[PDB]
C-alpha cells in the first residue's frame, strides 16, 4: 500500500460513493461530459450512509450543477465502505469536479 500517495486511490472510492448514487438517479451522461463542472457536497453522518446537509455549487455548465443538486436533495443515503470516526470526517466533505480528458 506504500502510504505516501495512496490517498489518490482512496479518493477514487470516497467521492465515487456519492457520484455513483447521483448519476443513478439521472442516467443522462452526454450533457454531463464534454463540458466541465465543480460542486461540493457536505454530508452529515447516519447509520446507512451519509445524508445531504449542504450543497455548494462552485462552477459548471448549468445542465449538470442543477441536475446533481436535485438528485443529492432526494437520495436515500451514501454508503461508505469504512466505519472509523477519523475517515467518516473525510468522505462527508467532497468536491465533485469533472472535465474532458
Amino acid at each position: 500500500a506504500a502510504r505516501q500517495q495512496f490517498v489518490t486511490s482512496e479518493v477514487g472510492r470516497y467521492g465515487a460513493i456519492y457520484t455513483q448514487l447521483i448519476r443513478q438517479n439521472l442516467l443522462v451522461e452526454d450533457s454531463f461530459r464534454g463540458k466541465q463542472c465543480r460542486v461540493n457536497l457536505k454530508l452529515i453522518p447516519t447509520g446507512t450512509g451519509a445524508l445531504l446537509g449542504s450543497l455548494t455549487v462552485l462552477d459548471g455548465d448549468s445542465r449538470l450543477c442543477a441536475a446533481t443538486k436535485r438528485a443529492v436533495a432526494q437520495v436515500n443515503s451514501f454508503p461508505l465502505p469504512k466505519d472509523q470516526p477519523d475517515v467518516v470526517e473525510k468522505l462527508k466533505n467532497i468536491n465533485l469536479t469533472v472535465a474532458p480528458e
